[PDB]
DNA sequence: GGGGGAAGGACTA
DNA sequence: TCAGTAGTCCTTCCCCC
């Protein structure tokens, strides 16, 4: 089996870049404004000349415009990010009939019957470059191995405008040497839990009792780890279908006011349904984060689809029960629509 | 013990 | 006044075979 995995570079931002070539050359960052004051937010994503000095997605745009004072902020423009990439997906679909588009600027393609081997498989990768860059003048960094996991690594360790093999023997020395924190699906909190058990590497989940490993992590990801270290793991890439769809955003002050709170759930219910087009959901929940930024959920499911009347009343409901049985005052309110028919 | 379902978590983008 | 927004999958917990 031989996977492919595309991964746009520092999207966003170079789609900005493209947008307004003018920009190119300087340190661009896309944020997300939240309003509450001037500059309150976070940051999306910078290209890598913003980086070099520090600058990341999830920092603060305050403690960004600390670091760099003079770089180009831009608001995050969502919907045009989200044209450019359909744009993208859909030429990548041209290269093989099995693609799963994993996020907005992700996907895996498995051209094992496409490629004869790895030669053949880093040229279809320089093609798809090509490709891309030809019709929407965006570099993409291309990975390439036997799995998905592979695969992604692959192109974690190329980016930007990289390609990269990650053959049989790599994945072996890989196994051995890369630190199990850089395993996708493996983040702070479980790479800590790892480190406690005495774990730092893949081939280290082999020499503790799946037991042990299991009651720390939990049995997904332990048998997980030990299928990637067994170099067992095959998931098959496959089409990937909507599950959710919402919308959630920060109010102006913190505030335990039904009647206040209101209005940004109701702006949150009309835009989820403009996203919706034609899914219809039987599933609803209210999301709200605290002024501690703790999240807390409420949801119904309905044997039938929700008219956005539906959605009106029932969110309202929701809310007043997350007021009813949390004290803490709301920071950001948003609904979340799922399992659609 | 574990199927189901709701809500809390962890993780990726 | 540092603390966004979108989406997926697994765990925890409780009711109840
Ligand atoms: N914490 C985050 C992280 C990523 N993102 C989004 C923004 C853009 C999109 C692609 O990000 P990039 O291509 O810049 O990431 P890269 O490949 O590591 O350079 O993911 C977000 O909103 N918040
Ligand atoms: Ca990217
Ligand atoms: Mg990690």
């Amino acid at each position: 089996m031989i996977v492919l995995f595309v991964d746009f570079d520092y999207f966003y931002a170079q789609v900005e870049e493209v947008l307004n070539p003018s920009l190119k050359g300087k340190p661009v960052v896309v944020c997300v404004f939240s309003g509450r004051f001037e500059d309150s937010g976070a940051v999306a994503t910078a290209n890598y000349e913003a980086r070099k000095f520090g600058v990341k997605a999830g920092i603060p745009i305050v403690e960004a415009k600390k670091i760099l004072p003079n770089a180009v902020y831009l608001p995050m423009r969502k919907e045009v990010y989200q044209q450019v990439s359909s744009r993208i997906m859909n030429l990548l679909r041209e290269y093989s009939e099995k693609i799963e588009i994993a996020s907005i600027d992700e996907a895996y393609l498995d051209i094992s019957d496409k490629v004869r081997d790895y030669r053949e498989a880093y040229n279809l990768g320089l093609e798809i470059k090509n490709k891309i860059l030809e019709k929407e003048k965006i570099t993409v960094t291309v990975g390439i191995s036997k799995n998905k996991v592979f695969a992604k690594i692959a192109a974690d360790m190329a980016k930007p405008n990289g390609i990269k093999v990650i053959d049989d023997e790599e994945v072996k020395r890989l196994i051995r040497e890369l630190d199990i924190a850089d395993v996708p699906g493996i983040g702070n909190i479980t790479a800590e839990k790892l480190k406690k058990l005495g774990i730092n590497k893949l081939v280290d989940t082999l020499s503790i009792e799946f037991d042990k490993l299991k009651g720390m992590i939990g049995e997904a990801k332990a048998k997980y780890l030990i299928s990637l270290a067994r170099d067992e793991y095959n998931e098959p890439i496959r089409t990937r279908v909507r599950k959710s769809i919402g919308r959630i955003v920060t109010m102006k002050r913190n505030s335990r006011n039904l009647e206040e709170i209101k209005p940004y759930l109701f702006r949150a219910i009309e835009e989820s349904y403009y996203k919706l087009d034609k899914r219809i959901p039987k599933a609803i929940h209210v999301v709200a984060v605290t002024e501690d930024l703790d999240i807390v959920s409420r949801g119904r499911t309905f044997p039938h689809g929700i008219s956005k009347e539906t959605a009106y009343s029932e969110s309202v409901k929701l809310l007043q029960k997350i007021l009813e049985e949390d004290e803490r005052k709301i920071r950001r309110i948003g609904v979340r629509f799922s399992k659609f028919i």
